[PDB]
């Protein structure tokens, strides 16, 4: 694979969003990945509706503002035959009745791919596909209060993940210096404009390769 990848530089990635006081991280991870794959396919970047996922993907197993899985979101989009745009179905950070309207659908998917649970495989996938949904262990004050540089938490778990985010690339600092470029959903005042550089090739730090996946389109 290349030594560095950054899909943001190719137009694959919407600006950093903010989930607010709703446990919808999984919905932002899933819209991020689908935004990327729709861009790959069509050349058009259109921001997608997390609220549509929050309100409507219960049947697939998601739990609204209480949590969910990116693969269940990808399944919803396939089952449903569409997903509305962010503009048409804006984000409210609370649960409400499903208001999906097929007239405003701007995305589709045909399923999803679960990546092997190794960082080499995750790198392969990022290098070829685009941005990738990942699970991480973000349950640490060091993460909540992260500002700069490559994030490494000695007490991170590779099994107990609690937050869905989006890998948009990877690289290295200087010339234990590799990182994953990770888009969060906590607004642009957290981290590096809303991004974190997660330690890469340090034995699956924080579980970043433990539940990685993307939608097929
Ligand atoms: C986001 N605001 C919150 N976190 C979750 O909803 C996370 C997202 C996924 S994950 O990325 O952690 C994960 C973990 C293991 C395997 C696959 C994935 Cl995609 C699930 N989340 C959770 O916190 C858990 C969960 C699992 C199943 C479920 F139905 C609801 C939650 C505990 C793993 C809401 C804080």
């Amino acid at each position: 694979a290349p030594r560095s990848v950054d899909w943001r530089e190719k137009g694959y990635v919407t600006p950093v969003k903010n989930q607010g006081q709703c446990g919808s991280c999984w919905a932002f991870s899933a819209t991020g990945a689908l935004e990327g794959q729709m861009f790959r396919k069509t050349g058009r970047l259109i921001s997608l509706s997390e609220q549509n996922l929050v309100d409507c993907s219960g049947p697939q197993g998601n739990e609204g503002c209480n949590g969910g899985l990116m693969d269940y979101a990808f399944q919803y989009v396939q089952d449903n035959g569409g997903l509305d745009s962010e503009e048409s179905y804006p984000y409210e950070a609370t649960e409400e009745s499903c208001k999906y309207n097929p007239k405003y659908s701007v995305a589709n998917d045909t399923g999803f791919v679960d990546i092997p649970k190794q960082e080499k495989a995750l790198m392969k996938a990022v290098a070829t596909v685009g941005p990738i949904s990942v699970a991480i262990d973000a349950g640490h004050e060091s993460f909540l209060f992260y500002k700069e540089g490559i994030y490494f938490e000695p007490d991170c778990s590779s099994e107990d993940m609690d937050h869905g985010v989006l890998v948009v690339g990877y690289g290295f600092e200087s010339t234990n210096n590799k990182y994953w470029l990770v888009k969060n959903s906590w607004g642009e005042e957290w981290g590096m404009g809303g991004y974190v550089k997660m330690a890469k090739d340090r034995r699956n730090h924080c579980g970043i390769a433990s539940a990685a996946s993307y939608p097929t389109v």
